[PDB]
C-alpha cells in the first residue's frame, strides 16, 4: 500500500493505492491525531505527504516520508486526473478553492502560481457562521442552496435603471450592495449564505478569467473541497465562466490532486 | 455656470464652474434635491454620467449631455492627477465605488480590463448584516481599530512551523480563523474591520494583476469607498506595496468622472 496525504487548513485528503485500486479519504484538519494513529498501524510501503500540516503528520509519525510542495503536488495529481477523465487540455489555469484559494497556470509542462485571495471555503465557513450561526458545514451548505440573493445583491441594471449601461445589466454591480435598500425586506439566513456562496464564487471566478486573459488560454480548471455538496459555487463559477468566454472544468475527485500528486512525484 | 454630475449608484458628485471649482456630495438616495436644485439654475453647460444619470435627464426641465462613465472618470482623473504634480505614463486606475471597474490608461486612452461586485457597496451592506450599523460615518469609523486577528487566518497560521510557499504573513483565508475562535467575542469594530479588509484585498488583488498583465507598475486608486476610511486606504496601500507597485490616491479622485464629464 501506497499513501499520499494532503493535509490541508481544514481537510486532510487521503489517497491510497493498491494495485491501481485507489481508497479516496477525507478526514478533519481537526482530528490529525487520528490521522497520526492510523498511519502508525498501517503496513506503508511509501508515504508522500504535502499541504501545510505535512509537518505535524511527519513530526508524529513512526516511519519516513516524502514532503513535497502543494502547488506542484495538485498539478501533478490534476493532470493525472484529467488524462484519465478524458480531458486533454494543452494549457490551462487551475483554480484551487481551499480553505483560501491559489491560482495556477499550467503551460502543458509545469504550472506556475499567478495569483491567490484569501475568498474560498474558509470564507464560506467563517463568514456563513457569523451571518447564520452554523457551523456544521453540510448545514450550512445545504441550506445555502435555498437561497435568494436577489434582495442582498445589486445588479447593473439597479444602477442604470431605465437606460443602456456599458456591461451586461444582469452582472452583479456590488455583492450586498442590495441591503440597504431592502431594510424592511429580510435577510433569512438561507439568503445571507447564498450571497456569501455568490461573492466567493464571483471572485474566484474573476481572478481566475482574468488570468486566464493574461497568460492567453480559455481553460479555466476549479478544484478543492469548496465545491463538495456545493452546487450553489459550482453553479455560480460555471455560469460566470461561460459568459466571460471560457471553458470551466470540474473533475472527479479534483479535491484529491494533491494528494494524487504527492504520490507520483519524485 | 458650467455643471458636471457623476450620479452614481449610491453617491451623486457636483462639479460646478464659474471661472473657481466647487465640489458637492449627495447621497443618490436624494436625487430629487438635486434634480429641485438644477430646475432652478441657469447652467450654461450642463454634463451628466453614471447610472443615473437618466433619472435626472428626465426629471430637469434643461437639455443635459449624457457621458460613458468609463471615459469620463479617465478624462476627469488625467486632469487632477496633472494638477496635484503627477506625470504618469501609464497606469491601472481602480474606481472603488458602490461596485469596483478596473481599467488600464495606456497614456491616451481607457481600456476597461475588469470589474467585481466587492466595494463600498459590499462595505456597507456586509456591514450592516454584521453589525446593524446603517449610518456610513459610523460605520466606518467603528471599523478603524478592529482587531482581524481572531477572525482572518494567515498562511502561517495554516503552515504552523513549517516552511511555507508563499510569505506567512499573508491572509490565507478571510474569515477562516472564525471557526479556531468560537469562544472568542467577535466585536462589531472587529468584524467591520475583517470586511473593510477582504474587500481591500481583493480590489487590490485584482489590481495589481492586470498591472502586471498590462506591464505597469503605478496603480491609481479612486472612488468615494476611501472618504472617512483610512483603514481601507492602509490595506490597499500596504498590499500594493508589498506587491512592488505604486499606489496613488488623487485629491479629489471620487470626482473624476463629474470633472472628466465637463471636458469631454
Ligand atoms: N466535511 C467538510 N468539513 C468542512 N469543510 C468542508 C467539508 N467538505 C467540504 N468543505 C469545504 O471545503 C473547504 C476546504 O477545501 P480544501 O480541502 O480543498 O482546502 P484545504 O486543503 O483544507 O485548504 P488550504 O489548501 O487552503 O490549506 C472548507 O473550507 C469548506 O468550504
Ligand atoms: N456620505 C456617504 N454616504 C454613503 N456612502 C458613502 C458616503 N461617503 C462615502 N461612501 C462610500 O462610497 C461608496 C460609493 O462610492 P462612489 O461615489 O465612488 O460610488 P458610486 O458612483 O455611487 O457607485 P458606482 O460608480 O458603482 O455606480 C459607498 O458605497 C460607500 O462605501
Ligand atoms: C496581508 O495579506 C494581504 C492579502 C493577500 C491575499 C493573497 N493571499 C493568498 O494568495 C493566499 C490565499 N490562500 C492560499 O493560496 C492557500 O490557502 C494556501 C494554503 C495558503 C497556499
Ligand atoms: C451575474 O454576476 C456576474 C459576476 C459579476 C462580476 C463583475 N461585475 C462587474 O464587473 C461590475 C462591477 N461594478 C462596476 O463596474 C460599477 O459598479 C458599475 C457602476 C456597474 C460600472
Ligand atoms: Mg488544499
Ligand atoms: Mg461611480
Amino acid at each position: 500500500m501506497k499513501v499520499g496525504i494532503d493535509a490541508g487548513g481544514t481537510l486532510i485528503k487521503i489517497v491510497q493505492e493498491q494495485d491501481n485500486q485507489r481508497t479516496f479519504k477525507t478526514e478533519l484538519t481537526k482530528n490529525i491525531d487520528q490521522v497520526v494513529e492510523w498511519l502508525n498501524q498501517q503496513q506503508i510501503e511509501k508515504l508522500c505527504l504535502t499541504g501545510g500540516n505535512a509537518g505535524v503528520i511527519a513530526e508524529n509519525i513512526n516511519i519516513p516520508a516524502q514532503i513535497f510542495v502543494e502547488f506542484d503536488a495538485a498539478s501533478q495529481g490534476l493532470g493525472i486526473l484529467l488524462k484519465e477523465q478524458g480531458h486533454d487540455l494543452a494549457d490551462y489555469i487551475f483554480a484551487n478553492v481551499g480553505t483560501g484559494t491559489s491560482l495556477h497556470y499550467f503551460d502543458g509542462q509545469s504550472q506556475r502560481r499567478v495569483g491567490g485571495i484569501g475568498t474560498g471555503g474558509g470564507m464560506i465557513q467563517g463568514l456563513g457562521y457569523l451571518l447564520s450561526q452554523i457551523t456544521d458545514y453540510k448545514q450550512l451548505t445545504d441550506m445555502a442552496q435555498h437561497g435568494d440573493r436577489n434582495t442582498i445583491d445589486l445588479k447593473v441594471r439597479h444602477i442604470y435603471k431605465d437606460t443602456e449601461p456599458p456591461i451586461p445589466g444582469d452582472l452583479t454591480a456590488a455583492n450586498f450592495g442590495h441591503v440597504l435598500h431592502h431594510l424592511d425586506a429580510d435577510f433569512t439566513p438561507s439568503n445571507k449564505l447564498a450571497a456569501v456562496i455568490g461573492v466567493v464564487g464571483e471572485v474566484v471566478t474573476t481572478m481566475a478569467i482574468t488570468v486566464a486573459r493574461e497568460f492567453k488560454t480559455e481553460n479555466i480548471v476549479y478544484i478543492g473541497s469548496s465545491f463538495h455538496n456545493n452546487a450553489l459555487l459550482r453553479k455560480v463559477v460555471e455560469d460566470y465562466t461561460v459568459l466571460r468566454g471560457c471553458k470551466p472544468y470540474y473533475v472527479e475527485n479534483g479535491a484529491f490532486s494533491g494528494a494524487i500528486g504527492a504520490l507520483y512525484l519524485e
